[PDB]
């Protein structure tokens, strides 16, 4: 029932998370940077795009 | 309500607090620095996420 909640096709995710994950998929990525980027992405998803900190975090990710 | 039952749950309670609590739990650490970090955590929670001072406080706590 948690899953069965406002399907709406789940459109416009922007796959920025997945985009960066794939970009790093090919490279041999150390664990340290892995956890660092996981924390950064958790923060970013936990921030709205309007926030300037959101843009700063996205630049850090890039 | 996806935030409800974990999910994102951003801004419900400073996520850094419990993370650093468990990070410091194992360490044998002097008396005053507990109250120091408690003060820092109270400030961080009272500081908005977007504010640059909040990020500086998080960096100092790191």
């Amino acid at each position: 029932i948690i899953k069965k909640e406002l399907g709406l096709e789940k459109d416009d995710k922007d796959a920025i998370e997945e985009k960066f994950r794939e970009r790093l998929k090919e490279l041999v990525v150390p664990k340290h940077v892995m956890d660092v980027v996981d924390e950064e992405l958790s923060k970013l998803g936990l921030l709205d795009n309007h926030s300037s900190e959101f843009n700063v975090t996205r630049n850090y990710l890039d």
